[PDB]
């Protein structure tokens, strides 16, 4: 860490604090993440993901019994970009391009058995060239619960790549309506908001749901609401794809690889956003 000079705090993370730092050995600008306290192992396995839509893990430093992660640095996150766009909204061509790219990102790591586990606007990074990238990637093992898949809230321990498709679905709708899809303040509140919109799940639409660890038969039975009310601006191509991203049953939920060929991406392009840094 004598080789790194701190410039400013970027944020505070579930397992370490993150700073914008300059590498004195290279004059390079980076995101430096210091971990709190089989790990160096899986982490040193993460430096192998190379893809245009994932933030590169540049180096792993293990000194004075502490662990630093050195990442490629980007200037802006999706959440700040959405806030700056709230009055007029993100243009559909740009929403679509960002969706297409995160799906390529997700399909790549998923084919290597890497899951993200905690996608949110705050860890999706953009540049002046019109690219978006996944950050804090494979690194799991007030929190925001808004993008948590229903299987996780019900206590499933052995969940699948489908959890990331669900989180991305929620972000896709948020970009389109300029409002959070399921803004829960607790796990039960989170769970009941998804139930009110998509209907309380049963054995019919989700075989096995009633025997998930945290499922209770005393749950209120709300009916499913019409989809055209959930994301009104969205055309039917987009709405059909959103619904496949939001299937209750993780096995029925569309894969990133299949989502890429969906008709919604017929007219896809690569616009450049206007960014204030
Ligand atoms: C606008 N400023 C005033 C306020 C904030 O939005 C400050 O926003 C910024 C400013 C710059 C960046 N750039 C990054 C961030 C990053 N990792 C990362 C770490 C965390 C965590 F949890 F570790 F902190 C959360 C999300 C992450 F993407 N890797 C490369 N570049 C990100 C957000």
């Amino acid at each position: 860490m004598e080789n790194f000079q701190k410039v400013e705090k970027i944020g505070e993370g579930t397992y370490g604090v993150v700073y914008k730092a300059r590498n004195k050995l290279t004059g390079e600008v980076v995101a430096l993440k210091k971990i709190r306290l089989t790990a160096i192992r899986e982490i040193s396995l993460l430096k192998e993901l190379n893809h245009p839509n994932i933030v590169k893990l540049l180096d792993v430093i293990h000194t004075e019994n502490k662990l630093y992660l050195v990442f490629e640095f980007l200037h802006q996150d999706l959440k700040k970009f959405m806030d700056a766009s709230a009055l007029t909204g993100i243009p559909l061509p740009l929403i679509k391009s960002y969706l297409f790219q995160l799906l390529q990102g997700l399909a790549f790591c998923h084919s290597h058995r890497v899951l993200h586990r905690d996608l949110k606007p705050q860890n999706l990074l953009i540049n002046t060239e019109g690219a978006i990238k996944l950050a804090d990637f494979g690194l799991a093992r007030v929190v925001t619960l808004w993008y948590r898949a229903p299987e996780i809230l019900l206590g499933c321990k052995y969940y699948s790549t489908a959890v990331d498709i669900w989180s991305l679905g929620c972000i896709f709708a948020e970009m389109v309506t300029r409002r959070a899809l399921f803004p829960g303040d607790s796990e039960i509140d989170q769970l009941f908001r998804i139930f009110r919109t998509l209907g309380t799940p049963d054995e019919v639409v989700w075989p096995g749901v009633t025997s998930m660890p945290d499922y209770k038969p005393s749950f209120p039975k709300w009916a499913r609401q019409d989809f055209s009310k959930v994301v009104p601006p969205l055309d039917e191509d987009g709405r059909s794809l959103l619904s496949q991203m939001l299937h209750y049953d993780p096995n029925k939920r569309i894969s990133a690889k299949a989502a890429l060929a969906h008709p919604f991406f017929q007219d896809v392009t690569k616009p450049v956003p206007h960014l204030r840094l």
